[PDB]
């Protein structure tokens, strides 16, 4: 019997079971990753609500200073695909290698059982449990974190509705009333093709399909008592009344975009807010190409993905 369904997303039962979209089965961590030195490990951020994460740290042939640490959210449209998937795995082995950073990739609750904000409160408490190891507030302390984090280069991003998941991130930091364990600053956000929509078609986005697109779909599920819907300020971040982007918790923003994907125009359309809006951070852009959103997770040996690894790299630094 089935009560939900967003396809080719996902399918939800009577019973709870769900049929999930699956674009690579999940793989184990590392001790050493062949092709790029890279070890991963799986750990436990908060035993409830559940929320585990992957880390990876690069080989360390020098150890005079410590390293970045980017705190990476999955794309899946708040609902599939997951930390731990053999594209997730080898696209962070790959960063962390060629950046030199340490990565956290992120399990964050998912529909159909843990509705928005849920995903965000996930993210909120990844960010804490990484500041409580700078300020030595942590009660099982990763290691990894200990001895190779540099806590002042703490950058947080995403692909898709990760990357929604990051920007929302930014906002709690850069509101007054919320702040990190030893008051601990994100330097930097990564924002790849950030899910972002609205209720007027806008752009290159066709018409006439709009109030049928699967975005619309998408957020429904994930927030179906969300204020004002597909404009509420949590997936349309340029509409009127939401929080200002001039309160974006960061000294660094980098947003990219590609040709193909759906969302180029509310990306550039957020991008253009946040520069006419007052922010005095570092801000910028970049157009990786004639790709689909993702794309160099799924082709990474390509001219177009190499060249984003390396201007990922430019900027994680
Ligand atoms: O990957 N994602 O997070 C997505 C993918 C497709 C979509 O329509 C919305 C979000």
């Amino acid at each position: 019997e089935i009560v939900k369904e967003v396809l080719p997303l996902i399918r939800v039962y009577k019973d709870g079971t769900v049929e999930r979209l699956l674009s690579s089965p999940n793989v184990a961590a590392s001790p050493e990753d062949p092709e790029t030195g890279v070890s991963s490990k799986d750990i436990v951020i908060a035993h409830n609500p559940y929320v585990s994460a992957r880390i990876f740290l690069p080989n360390i042939n020098k150890s005079h200073n410590k390293l970045p640490i980017f705190v990476y959210f999955h794309g899946g449209a708040f609902c599939v695909e997951s930390a731990f998937s053999f594209f997730v795995h080898r696209y962070l082995n790959i960063l962390a290698s060629q950046a030199n950073i340490i990565a956290v990739s992120v399990d964050f609750r998912l529909l159909p059982h843990h509705p928005l904000p849920a995903a965000y409160e996930d993210g909120w408490t990844t960010l804490q449990w990484i500041a409580s190891h700078a300020n030595n507030t942590a009660t099982n302390p990763e290691p990894w974190l200990l001895n190779h984090a540099d806590f002042n280069k703490l950058y947080v991003g995403g692909e898709t509705s990760g990357a929604n998941l990051a920007h929302n991130l930014l906002l709690r930091a850069g509101n007054g009333n919320q702040s990190l364990p030893g008051d601990l600053k994100i330097l930097g956000g990564l924002l790849c093709c950030p899910f972002f929509w609205g209720s007027k078609p806008i752009g290159s986005e066709p018409v006439d399909e709009h109030e049928q697109s699967l975005a619309m779909k998408v957020w429904n599920l994930a927030c179906p008592d969300a204020p004002g819907g597909i404009d509420n300020p949590w997936i349309n971040p340029c509409v009127a009344g939401a929080p200002s982007l001039a309160t974006l918790g960061c000294s660094k923003l980098l947003v990219t975009i590609t040709g193909r994907d759906e969302f180029r125009d509310r990306d550039i359309l957020y991008h253009d807010t946040v520069k006419k809006s007052g922010w005095e951070g570092q801000l910028e852009l970049f157009d990786a190409g004639d790709e689909e959103h993702a794309f160099q997770l799924f082709k990474p040996e390509t001219d177009t993905a190499k060249a984003m690894i390396k201007r990922l790299a430019s900027f994680l630094v």
